[PDB]
């Protein structure tokens, strides 16, 4: 149960974005229905009044929280992967438009899931803004919690993978457009009951065997990481 508070750009806090530049839902409940329009940008998908200006090569950091800013972020138990996608704003997230910029699932050396690393990072994870066409974009951050993913929602609606989905409105100003955005996957649609990583038993299957849901990260992606970039208690 987690939500995005706002973003940082190059280590600078852009301020509380909730219902301002983040298309925030009313609470931290998960989305579970893989075929629902809620998979696109969560349950209150509408244009919000502001959009954060960035340039290609900038570091864009999502900052998540549970109940209040810089709290425990999400239950540590609730192990799973994190991804970030981009699409053009003109789509409103419809169609084959979502391109993957980042993926983290399980790290074998530290024996840590992305969710646990996120807690350590005080809710912060980042992508480097790619060299796409200048214009308006949606960046869709997605956390999948797997604690009930030994079942499928479609078969048992009281269980299933849990999706915490947040869309930020981002305006890319300076960019040479040298890696124009390729075709994307649809949400809903990309994830189905047979997709690797959707149904998994984290209690009995080794984490080293986990495979995150495709698609793979776009070759045009410029980087990203789960790591604290700024201190919320100060800025
Ligand atoms: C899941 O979403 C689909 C598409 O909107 C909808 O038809 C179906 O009723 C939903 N399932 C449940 C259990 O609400
Ligand atoms: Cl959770
Ligand atoms: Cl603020
Ligand atoms: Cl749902
Ligand atoms: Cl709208
Ligand atoms: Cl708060
Ligand atoms: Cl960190
Ligand atoms: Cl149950
Ligand atoms: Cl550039
Ligand atoms: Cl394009
Ligand atoms: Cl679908
Ligand atoms: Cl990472
Ligand atoms: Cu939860
Ligand atoms: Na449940």
């Amino acid at each position: 149960h987690t939500l995005v508070w706002g973003v940082w750009v190059n280590g600078v806090d852009q301020g509380d974005g909730r219902n301002i530049y983040i298309r925030s839902p009313p609470n931290n409940n998960p989305v579970k229905n893989l075929t629902s329009p809620d998979m696109t940008c969560n349950v209150d998908n509408r244009v919000v009044p502001k959009s954060v200006p960035v340039n290609a090569g900038d570091t864009l950091t999502f900052e998540w929280y549970h109940n209040t800013r810089d709290d425990d972020i999400i239950a540590s138990s609730h192990h799973g992967p994190i991804a970030v996608y981009i699409a053009p704003a003109a789509s409103n997230g419809q169609g084959n438009v979502w391109v993957k910029l980042f993926e983290d699932a399980y790290n074998v050396t530290n024996s840590t899931w992305a969710v646990d690393r996120l807690i350590t990072a005080h809710g912060q994870h980042s992508v480097v803004v790619p060299h796409v066409a200048p214009g308006d974009y949606l960046f869709r951050a997605e956390i999948i919690a797997l604690h009930e993913a030994d079942s499928l929602y479609s078969q048992n609606p009281i269980r299933g993978a849990q999706f915490y989905i947040s869309c930020a409105q981002i305006t890319i100003n300076s960019s040479d457009d040298s890696t124009p955005l390729p075709a994307g996957v649809p949400f809903p649609g990309a994830y189905t009951d047979s997709t690797p990583g959707i149904q998994f038993n984290i209690y009995t299957t080794p984490a080293t065997s986990y495979v995150a849901p495709p698609p793979s990260v776009w070759s045009g992606a410029l980087g990203g990481s789960i790591a604290q970039v700024g201190d919320a208690s100060l800025e």
